């Protein structure tokens, strides 16, 4: 089972290069407007009101590789800057912006001054960061899902936290857990495994012929969750079960009864043996992307 | 530093421009148009003797799509494994591009399509036993795998079939096979798989560069006596091209390849004691040394 991540071409197309001041960073061009993270025009104290009215159209230089675009108007949406250019892109694809849940993947396209250089699929962690791998250069990268050639752009990049996660909004401009974009002793909250997604990828499992790790079990909703609570996982919710509702019609397994199968596994370990391959129980495919990579 | 790596793919988009659906018969699968020419498997024309059975195929017989796009085929020839089709229409999304054969234990991104149309992108490494653990469901046949160096995609790897184990078989854009396998149902098998040692080298030389060096030492081994534990648990032996290889990760962190063997050979013995290493439980394989330097930049 690989972590796929979509095909990054109708994003890429809409990449570009923003810079204010001896500040560069990516921004996501679409139809006439550009989008990036307001720090471009960036301390520990930023009033960004008070930064921005002392700036014009001409402050910010817009590349689309190695041809400018002229802004001709601005304004500033939470933590984002939407700037309006003279050109619009023709490259721009069918697209919706959607603030995602935790524990809800999504691809990344990782950008370095406005120039894609790789993509790779992640969570969102219930503690609203991401497990990347972003260098200097990397704001303004996104995160998106595509679903019948329509790209669900949901994570714009924004920040580095002390433990090595990061951190971004959604293309409204609105953080993704409790944080601020200017430099404070801010720090990564508690997090936890996923269940749901856990038990997505089981079947998963099954569904590729492995039921190694079946018991002849059951559990309640209420025993699976005092034993996984235990091991700093997600209280498991009716919702959740009844999302791995196909999952379960399609394998045979009854859903509380595949939870008792990971009740064993978090109580009795795996013993050497593993799942897909892995040593470890995978959080990063929820039911959809077994879903996708399955059927 | 970096706490961790993520498997990172190529941006798939040069890449998608080129996919098209190629059609003969009852079989649909992937191919690859550039310019005028569309590179596919040869037993699109299947349901033994392909010599034979192209012999009773005309260029109608071939149904070539790019999106709703009809690309009449004006041409055919067979190259080993696969089928040319030469086209009406030259690829105006054709990349600068070249034909490369991958070796055992590189990487390559390989964008998985479904009749023609790219669903999927992912990191992959030809293991030592010449298949890939890829992910590819009905209607994967065809699919690529590919570099980018500087704009110019480097093309290695197309599909053909999946083996017993579950595991991927292919060949290069030439149509010659990866390792021992056929374009026809056999008892073919995958032979036993190694850890790829090389890569698993480059990864600690990638943790060291990011400041997770825990399982250094002041001592050295020589090569022969590392092959001799290696082996042991499976993983190839480490030849002194491969020592060359690492090279300029060697001389960046200043710890010599031998040494960090000596480093390698005591996480084989002793584990490592529940620690991670660049935020892995275990010691990772996939990454070769020219991917280190490209997630390090």
């Amino acid at each position: 089972f690989r972590k796929m991540a979509f095909p990054s071409g109708k994003v890429e197309g809409c990449m570009v290069q923003v810079t204010c001041g001896t500040t560069t960073l990516n921004g996501l061009w679409l139809d006439d407007t550009v989008y990036c993270p307001r720090h471009v025009i960036c301390m520990l104290n930023p009033n960004y009101e008070d930064l921005l009215i002392r700036k014009s159209n001409h402050s910010f230089l817009v590349q689309a590789g190695n041809v400018q675009l002229r802004v001709i108007g601005h304004s500033m949406q939470n933590c984002l800057l939407r700037l309006k250019v003279d050109t619009s892109n023709p490259k721009t694809p069918k697209y919706k912006f959607v603030r995602i849940q935790p524990g809800q993947t999504f691809s990344v396209l990782a950008c370095y001054n406005g120039s894609p250089s790789g993509v790779y699929q992640c969570a969102m962690r219930p503690n609203h960061t991401i497990k990347g791998s972003f260098l200097n250069g990397s704001c303004g990268s996104v995160g998106f899902n595509i679903d019948y050639d329509c790209v669900s752009f949901c994570y714009m990049h924004h920040m580095e936290l002390p433990t090595g996660v990061h951190a971004g909004t959604d293309l409204e401009g609105k953080f993704y857990g409790p944080f601020v974009d200017r430099q404070t002793a801010q720090a990564a909250g508690t997090d936890t495994t996923i269940t749901l997604n856990v038990l997505a990828w089981l079947y998963a499992a099954v569904i590729n012929g492995d039921r190694w790790f079946l018991n002849r079990f059951t559990t309640t909703l209420n025993d699976f969750n005092l034993v996984a609570m235990k091991y700093n996982y997600e209280p498991l919710t009716q919702d959740h079960v009844d999302i791995l509702g196909p999952l379960s019609a399609q394998t045979g397994i009854a859903v509380l009864d595949m939870c008792a199968a990971l009740k064993e596994l978090l109580q009795n370990g795996m013993n050497g043996r593993t799942i897909l391959g892995s040593t470890i129980l995978e959080d990063e495919f929820t039911p959809f992307d077994v879903v996708r990579q399955c059927s």
